[PDB]
């Protein structure tokens, strides 16, 4: 896994914990939805972690949306980077959370918690290989309204897609006009998410991508399996769900 | 002003300085765009200030979007209210920043700084008397992206308006994907706002509503007069610009 040297060109601090890095690095071409590994030297040793590309692959402004994990090894050090700093970038991207691995369906649902919205933003900004889906639905769940860092881009995407892309934000406990409140699995189970979006999530019409918090991913997959007869998708055994856990 | 007792039902703290109150109170009917006055007793005397309704006239959740003016007489005390607390509400709404005072035109531009987005949210949520406008453009200018409190609602509105409504964010003090950087008058003058929105601002096609900071309001009015032969609108001298300053 050889690497190249990236240079930080922008640091955007969204909240005390959330930031986006913009980096220029001579990486190889990647597929929208894939991740690389970013690395710094910590206590005399190379430390690296996976981070998804937020940018479309044809945009050389590499962008990563991160949360500072308390007591985390690498994230606080990435949080300390300034424009002009170097960071190590693995030159070939990894991952199967990509349209190439998503079967045709009427409605493609894309569920993310927190910083796990990245891969959907890469995919949606790139805008290729989506003609075969009638509907696209992006659901961003975060703890507070203040944590929904890509709403302006989301307004841009919604307009671009002319009604084909439907977007819904979810917050944990706040009452926020325009957002749903609560857990993604609970909002699926009680019908509120589907009512808000105005499209069903079911085996006949949907594929569901799930990205980020393992509890959200696990609980949602268990719910859809037990209550909607929806299965994990495999090349050899076609199904309805594609997942990428962030931990 | 004849008043009623409101009960705070919800308080949403957006930022250290921004908050929205929700109130139940037996007010008289109001026109979307109008304001009332909210009041508290401070050192033995009744103090009150004007606040625009954010809610549509048929929504009993009376909602006000406020900035805490540091050491302001009333706003810090309103920021201290908690659900269940009482607040004084004037029962007859005031103001002429309403669609019945807006002349027919092709594109209605709604410009607001900071908390002055309220009257537009009332108008757009009620969604009446807008058939007559081919285009609606809502420009929310704030200092930082963290200050754009109603983006989830704006995204909801943009979706339901099926392309009629265009939402544009402007942030003066940083660069955020999907936002325009700068101040409203400069961005009108240099074509950026019109470029970002995708529609012209001119005397043939436009009416412009302006709400909030008096410097934004007067600088913009002066620019459009000198530069685009657009004038302040009156019943007796029909023109292109409607204004409401917040101080
Ligand atoms: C494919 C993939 C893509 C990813 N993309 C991103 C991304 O784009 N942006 C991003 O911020 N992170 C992303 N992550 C997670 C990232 O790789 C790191 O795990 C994260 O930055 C924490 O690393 P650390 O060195 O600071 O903490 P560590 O010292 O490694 O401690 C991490 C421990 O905390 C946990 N952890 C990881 N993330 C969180 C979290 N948010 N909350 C609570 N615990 C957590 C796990 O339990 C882990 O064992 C991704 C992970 C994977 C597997
Ligand atoms: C018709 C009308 C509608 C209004 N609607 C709202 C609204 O919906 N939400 C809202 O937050 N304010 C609104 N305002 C302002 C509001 O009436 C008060 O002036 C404000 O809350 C500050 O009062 P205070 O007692 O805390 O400050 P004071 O002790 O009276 O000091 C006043 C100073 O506060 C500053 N200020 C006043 N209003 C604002 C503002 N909104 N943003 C930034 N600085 C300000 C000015 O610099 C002013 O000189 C509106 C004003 C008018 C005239
Ligand atoms: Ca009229
Ligand atoms: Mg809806
Ligand atoms: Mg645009």
């Amino acid at each position: 896994a050889d690497w190249v040297t990236g240079k930080v060109t922008k640091v955007q601090n969204w909240t005390d914990a959330l930031f986006s890095l913009t980096v220029h690095a001579p990486i190889n071409p990647f597929t929208a939805g894939q991740f690389t590994k970013l690395g710094l030297e910590i206590d005399g040793e190379r430390v690296q972690r996976a981070y998804s590309y937020v940018n479309a692959p044809d945009n050389p402004n590499l962008e990563f949306y991160l949360v500072t994990v308390p007591q985390g090894k690498l994230s606080p050090r990435l949080a300390a980077l300034k424009p002009g700093d170097e960071v190590q970038v693995v030159s070939d991207a990894s991952g199967f959370f990509v349209l190439d691995e998503v079967p045709d369906c009427e409605t493609l649902w894309m569920l993310a918690t927190g910083t796990a919205i990245g891969p959907y933003l890469s995919i949606l900004q790139y805008g290729q290989d989506v003609a075969r889906f009638k509907n696209l639905v992006l659901v961003h769940a975060a703890r507070f309204a203040a944590d929904l860092s890509y709403l302006p881009l989301m307004l841009e995407l919604q307009q671009r897609y002319e009604g084909k892309l439907r977007i819904q934000t979810v917050v944990s406990r706040e009452n926020v006009p325009g957002s749903l409140t609560g857990r993604v699995p609970a909002l699926i189970e009680n019908g509120e998410l589907e009512k808000a979006v105005g499209l069903p999530m079911d085996k006949e019409t949907s594929h569901v991508m799930l990205c980020g918090n393992p509890q959200m991913v696990r609980d949602t997959q268990q719910l859809l399996k037990e209550t909607r007869q929806m299965t994990k998708h495999l090349r050899r055994r076609p199904g309805h769900m594609t997942a990428e856990h962030y931990w």
